[PDB]
DNA sequence: GAGTGTCTGCAGACACTC
DNA sequence: GAGTGTCTGCAGACACTC
């Protein structure tokens, strides 16, 4: 409904039960992110694939899951299936670079999202 | 431990009224 | 804006299974 969501689901990786879904995660993050102005950061990782962009992050939970309309999951699992790994199956197959600050691995007070911050291993 | 799924009370989101 | 009430998605809480 927003522009943003519209222009970050554009780059989606690849049935209408999870065309939704994906939609719900993406504006799930947006709501986030307005809040905290690391929108515009999302976006520019997103579109130029720079792993060298700020850390993309939103609050961690007790146990690192986040819930997107029933669905519980792995917050960077998540959105690096989303936007570049669509057949990833779990946190052990992602790496964060050296200069992600807010990793998931780290267990910091927010979480990075940046799937521009993690690497398939 | 590691991972997953279901349930539910309430903060945040709306939707009003003066 | 201030105040109030309803609605609803989800974090936290359990409850399992290997
Ligand atoms: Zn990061």
């Amino acid at each position: 409904s927003s522009p943003v969501v519209k222009r970050l689901l554009g780059w989606k990786k690849s049935n209408g039960q999870e065309e939704k879904w994906s939609e719900k995660a993406v504006k799930s993050l947006v709501k986030k992110l307005k809040k905290t102005g690391r929108l515009d950061e999302l976006e520019k990782a997103i579109t130029t694939q720079n792993m060298n962009t700020k850390c993309v992050t939103i609050p961690r939970s007790l146990d690192g899951r986040l819930q997107v309309s029933h669905r519980k999951g792995l917050p960077h699992v998540i959105y690096c299936r989303l936007w570049r790994w669509p057949d990833l199956h779990s946190h052990h197959e992602l790496k964060a670079i050296e200069n992600c600050e807010y990793a998931f691995n780290l267990k910091k007070d927010e979480v990075c999202v940046n799937p521009y911050h993690y690497q398939r291993v």
